[PDB]
C-alpha cells in the first residue's frame, strides 16, 4: 500500500481531478496578464522553440477595380526563434492525508495546491511583465522602443488623465490605434480614486470609457510605473506550450511532493503598442 | 511535396479555416463603419455592379376611410449603377511552418494574418470615410449637401455638445429624424472626456443618450472632423458582393504568399443624413 | 468527521523560472499542524401537532 | 503553372546533383550527421562543455558529485542554403523530339556551388548572422604551425598538436584537413628511409587527411573523428525543386538544410 | 495519464541500447590501462572482496635428475584481502527532450552520456596509475619497491633510449624479464616521437622493437614520467566485478539523471615488475 514506496503516482483519478481543477481555478483567479493577451493554442510539451517573429511593418494597402496596385505583402522582419522558458512551483502533502480522505474526509484537502498555484501565477506575471535577463527575454517595460512619456504631474485631480490622452496620442502619431487597455501599479491605480474637492466624476471612470477593454491593476509591477497597450493580435501574443499542469516528483520521506507546472513565453510581434513612464 | 512546387493549394482543411477564422475576428474586432451600416446580402463574386439608387424623396403618406389619396410613391431619382471596387493586401509565409505545423507546432502559425486583415480593415474603413477621386465614388465627409455646421468652440465645456445639438436641429429641418450616430476624430474624442472643474457629469454620456446608437472613435477619419448620420436603411447602405476571404498566389520562390480579399462599396440612398464639421 | 486539519500560519516561495527547470525552491507544506475541533450551531422551534393534522386536510 | 519534367528527366537531374554532391562534399567524410529530421524542424539544441567534474570519487557506496549536463541550455536556427537556375521551354521540346541529352549543365554549375558554400560554411561560421567557425572557434587549442618548409615540418606540428589534444584529456582517431598548398606541398617525399611524409603523417591520424581548397593559404586542423564531440545536424539533403514557371521558362532551385553543433570545443588546433 | 510521474525506467528498449552502446565504445576509446594489464573475468555484482596475494618470491625453478628440490613459495603470515571501489558520474537528461524524441524531432541525444564515461573512464585510470589514501590502495607510480632509475637526459637527439635500456637491465637484475610494456605522459611521449635518432628512424619505432608489448599514452600521468612493466599475469592484475553499465538513479526535479557504474581494483601480486623515473 503505503509502504512499497515510489508508486508511480500516489493518487486516484478523483483526486488528480480536484488537483488539476483547484489550480486552474486559482490561476484564473490570480492572472492579469492573460486576460489582455490573446493565446496561442497550446503547442504540445515537446515542442521548446517558437517562433518570435517580428518587429515592424507596414503596407497601408490600396483598393482599386481591377484589383493591381502591388503592396508588398508584410512577411517578417527577421526570424529569431526565442526558446521556451518553464514557470513552476511545487508543494507537499502528508501521505495521512491522502489516506483520510479516503475513510473520514471524503473531499481531500489540497489548500497547499492553491498556495503553489497562487505563487506560480505571481511568478509568471512577473515573468510576463517584466524581462530577467539570464535569457535575453524581453518585458512589457523593459522593451526597447517603448515610447516614454514624462507623466509625473499627479496629487492634483487637474490631470492623470491627460497622460493617457498623451500616450494615445504617442501611440495614434506610429499609425497604430485600437482597442486600447492599461495596467497601473497600485500606488497609481489606488491614487486614480481620490475624492478631492470639486469631485464630478471620478478620474476612473473616464479612463475606462478611454480605453474600452478595461483598466487593471497588478502587484507584481514596480511601484511607480504603468503602460497603455493595444489589446490585439499582430502586436501581442502568448506561446503555450502547456497550460497549469499538476505533476508528481516521487515521494520523498514517505510524504509526497508535488509540482505546478506551464510553460509560458510572451512574444510582442510590434513593440509600438507600448507606452510607459 | 513541397519540391514539386506550385500546387493548386499548399494548406489543408483545417489551416484554410484557421487563416479565414483569423481574419474574419481581426476584422470584426477593426470595423467601425460596419456597425452603424445595416449591410446588404452577399450578391456574390460574379457581380460587379450595384443599383446606386436614390438622391432624394418625399410622399408624406396620408390616411383616409376609403382608402384613396393618391400619394406619389418614392420611386427613385435617376439610376446611377456605380462599379464595386476591390480592397485587399497580402501576407506570406515561409513554407517551413507550413511544414513544422504538421509535427511540432500543431496549431499553425498565422500572425501575418492578422496583421494583414488589420490593414484591409484600415483601408476599407478609409474608403467609407473618405472617397479616392480616381473612381468618382462618394465618402461621408466628402458628399455633396452634408449639411455642415461650424462647430469650432471647444477647449471650453460650456458648448461642445451644442455642435450635436445644432446638428439635430439641422437634420430635422430637413425632416430627417430617427435614432442618430455620431462618429467622431481622436483629436476630439478625447477632448470630451475632459474633466475640467465643475464636472458634473461628462459630456460623453449626455452625447451617448442624445444619439441612442453609441458614439464612435476612428483613426482613419481626419484630426478635426466628426459627424452624425442616421443609422436605419433607406438612408445608407453597403453592398457587399464578398466578405474577408484569403486566397492563393502562386508560389513565389518556393514560398507561400496569400491574399485577403473583399468587394464593398458604400452607397447612401439619402445624402440629407449627413452632418459634419 | 469532527476534526479538520487547521493547517497553516505563513509560507513563502516566490518561485523561478529557467529554461532547464531546476531552482530547488522549497514547497508549501505547512507551518505546523493543529487539528481543531468542528463545533456544532443549532437552534430549535415547535409544532403544536394540531397543524401538523390540519394541514392534512384543510390548509395543504 | 504546371510541372516541367516527368520520371526520367526528373530521375537524371536528381542524379547529377547527387554526383556534384558527393564528389565535391569534404566536410561528410570527416563529419557524422545526425539522422535526417525532416524539412519540419528549424531548431536543434546544442553543446555541453567545461564539465569539469571528476567523477573519480570511487567510494564504496558513493558520494554526491556533480552531474554532467549542457552548460547553458539553448537553440539555434539551422539555416537553409540554396542555388537558384533556369531552363528553357524550347530546350525541353528540343530534348523530347531532336536530340535526348537534356542538357543540365547549369544543375552541376548549381550544385557545385552550393557544396562550396556549405564547405565554406562549416570551415567559416557566417559571421553576419553569427556561428561557430572551425578556424574561429572559441577555445581552439592554437599551436604554431609554423617553420615548416623544412625536413622536419608538418610532422613536428601534428605531433604538437596530438599532445595538446591529449593533455586536455580528448584522443582517439584522429582526423587532418589542410589547405591545398600544403596538402600538395607536403609531399617531402624524404622523412628518412622511404616513406611518404604524408604518408606517415596519415598513419599517425589513422582516419585520413584530406584537403579542402576552401581553407585559406596557410592553415590546418586536427579533429576527433567521433560524434558527441562535433556533429552535423541535416534537415534535408540536397536535392532540386521547383519554382513555378514564369515567363514560359522554368526555373529551379538546389536546397541543403545544415548547421554544425560543436558539442566538445576541445578537438581543436589551428595555425 | 501521460509523462508526469516518478515512474521506472522512462527509456525505451532501443534507446537503453543506444545508450549501453555509447558508454562501452567510448570507454573502449578511452581506457589505455585495460591494454597493457589484463583482467581477471567479471566476478559479478555481489563480489566485494578478492584476495591481495602477499609479495615477490626469488624462488626460482630447478632441475635435477629425480625431483627433490620441493620449489616451495609459499604465503607467510596473512592474506589482507580488499575490497573493489565504485566510480561514476551523472546523465541530467531533460524529459522534454525525451518528450520530443517521442512525436517530433527525434534524435535522442546522449551527448552528455559519452562525456560523463569518458569522465568516469579518465577516473579510473587516474586509480589504476595512482592509488589514493583515502582508501588506502596502492599505485604504480607510488608503490613500494619501484626500482627508480633516473633519466636526465632527455631534450637531446638521441638521449631517451638508454633510459629504457638502463630500466630493462635493472629489471632484469631482480630475475623478472619477459615482455615489457611502457607508459608515458604525453608530452614526455611526444618528444620521444621526434626526428631520427642520427642511427636509423624514429625513436619510437626502436623502442617498441625493445619492448615487445608497445608504448602507450596517458595524459593522466604527470609531466615528466613514465613506467615500464611486465605485462604477464602472476605478476599484476586488474580485478573486475562489473563492466562500465548504465543505472538509473532516480527521478529528480523532474528530469531523469543516471549513473555510470564500474568496479575496478588493480593487485599488484608482484612488485618487482614496476620501474619508474
Amino acid at each position: 500500500p503505503d509502504f512499497l514506496g515510489h508508486a508511480e503516482n500516489p493518487l486516484r483519478e478523483e483526486e488528480w481531478a480536484r488537483l488539476n481543477e483547484t489550480v486552474i481555478q486559482v490561476a484564473r483567479r490570480s492572472l492579469v496578464g492573460r486576460r489582455i493577451l490573446d493565446i496561442y493554442g497550446p503547442l504540445g510539451a515537446g515542442v521548446q522553440t517558437v517562433p518570435y517573429d517580428e518587429f515592424q511593418g507596414v503596407s497601408p494597402g490600396a483598393v482599386d477595380i481591377v484589383g493591381e496596385q502591388e503592396t508588398a505583402m508584410v512577411f517578417t522582419d527577421a526570424r529569431k526563434f526565442k526558446t521556451i522558458p518553464i514557470i513552476y512551483k511545487d508543494f507537499l502533502l502528508h501521505w495521512r492525508d491522502i489516506e483520510a480522505a479516503r475513510t473520514h474526509n471524503m473531499p481531500l484537502d489540497v489548500s497547499a495546491a492553491a498556495g503553489a498555484a497562487a505563487l506560480c501565477a505571481q511568478q509568471e506575471d512577473e515573468l510576463i511583465f517584466y524581462g530577467d535577463a539570464r535569457l535575453g527575454y524581453e518585458g512589457l517595460m523593459t522593451a526597447n522602443g517603448r515610447l516614454t512619456v514624462p507623466l509625473g504631474d499627479w496629487t492634483s485631480p487637474g490631470g492623470g488623465f491627460q497622460a493617457i490622452v498623451e500616450a494615445t496620442r504617442k501611440l495614434n502619431e506610429q499609425g497604430h490605434f485600437g482597442p486600447y487597455a492599461v495596467v497601473l501599479s497600485p500606488r497609481l491605480y489606488s491614487q486614480l480614486h481620490r475624492i478631492y474637492e470639486k469631485t464630478g466624476v471620478l478620474e476612473i471612470e473616464t479612463i475606462r470609457q478611454l480605453a474600452s477593454d478595461g483598466v487593471y491593476q497588478s502587484n507584481r509591477l514596480r511601484g511607480e510605473s504603468g503602460v497603455v497597450v493595444s489589446t490585439g493580435r499582430e502586436n501581442m501574443d502568448l506561446a503555450v506550450s502547456m497550460d497549469m499542469v499538476a505533476a508528481y516528483l516521487g515521494a520523498s520521506r514517505m510524504n509526497h511532493p508535488f509540482r505546478v507546472l506551464e510553460a509560458l513565453l510572451l512574444r510582442i510581434k510590434h513593440p509600438d503598442a507600448i507606452c510607459t513612464l
